[PDB]
């Protein structure tokens, strides 16, 4: 996250660190069992922290937690950039609410164009040049038109939301893929792609729309079978 600073230890208890094949992603806990996080962060050999604040100074309820279950859309575009970035696991073992832990569950309602939305990750805090730091990084950004991310993105995907500050300054960055997009209290989106160098002026972050998957996720975690994503 470019342009925040550290989050409050306690306003992040949904947020999960995702390290596969020494990259980082976010996720999100939404329930005691199951995270969402972009497909693109499946990069191999996933370990997803849950109640993690610094990364060297382990919160005592930390826990670490692998894939038991795996699902992402199966028809993805090749024509636009990471379709259907999303990817729900379903851990190894539950993980119960605890000071640092708890899920954020499925949005009621998409979010208004001009919603002030919290982003959150561990990822780069500057760009271009990575700069990981130990603690998440926390900014506010807001839901913007889509038309600024078309205008600024070429294969821009579907079941999208655009988020940033329209000047920049503001943004998420690598190693905060897969990361939560919270709009006014609500899970909203999760991290795909931005532009590079991140925080520019107009180019802001895409967040798979968490509310368009809805169904999809219900009708994964409910069990009845081979679900399918949304257009
Ligand atoms: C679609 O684009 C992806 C980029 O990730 C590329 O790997 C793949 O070769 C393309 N699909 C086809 C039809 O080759
Ligand atoms: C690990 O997997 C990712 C998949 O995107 C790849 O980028 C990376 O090159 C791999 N690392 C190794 C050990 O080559
Ligand atoms: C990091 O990359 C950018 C250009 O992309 C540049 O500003 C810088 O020279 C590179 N590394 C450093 C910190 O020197």
């Amino acid at each position: 996250v470019i342009g925040g600073d550290e989050c409050n230890i306690n306003e992040h208890r949904f947020l999960a660190l995702v390290y596969a094949n020494g990259s980082l992603c976010g996720g999100t806990l939404i329930n005691q069992e199951w995270v969402l996080t972009a497909r693109h962060c499946d990069r191999g050999n996933m370990r997803i922290y849950l109640g993690m604040h610094n990364l060297k100074v382990l919160n005592k309820d930390a826990l670490r937690r692998f894939p038991k279950e795996k699902y992402f859309c199966l028809n993805t575009r090749n024509d636009t950039i990471w379709d259907k970035d999303i990817m729900l696991i379903r851990l190894n073992r539950p993980v119960r609410n605890s000071a640092h832990i708890a899920p954020l569950s499925l949005p009621s309602n998409p979010p208004s164009v001009g919603s002030v939305c919290r982003i959150m990750g561990w990822g780069t805090i500057t760009s271009p040049n990575a700069t990981l730091p130990d603690v998440p990084h926390c900014a506010n950004i807001n839901i913007l038109d889509y038309a600024v991310c078309q205008a600024a993105y070429k294969g821009l995907a579907a079941t999208t939301l655009c988020a940033g500050i329209l000047e920049g300054g503001k943004d998420t960055c690598k190693g905060d893929s897969g990361g939560p997009l919270i709009c006014n209290g609500q899970f909203q989106g999760i991290l795909s792609v931005g532009g590079n160098p991140c925080a520019q002026p107009r180019k802001p972050g895409i967040y798979t729309k968490v509310f368009d998957y809805t169904d999809w996720i219900q009708s994964i975690i409910s069990g009845n079978t081979d679900a399918t994503c949304p257009p």
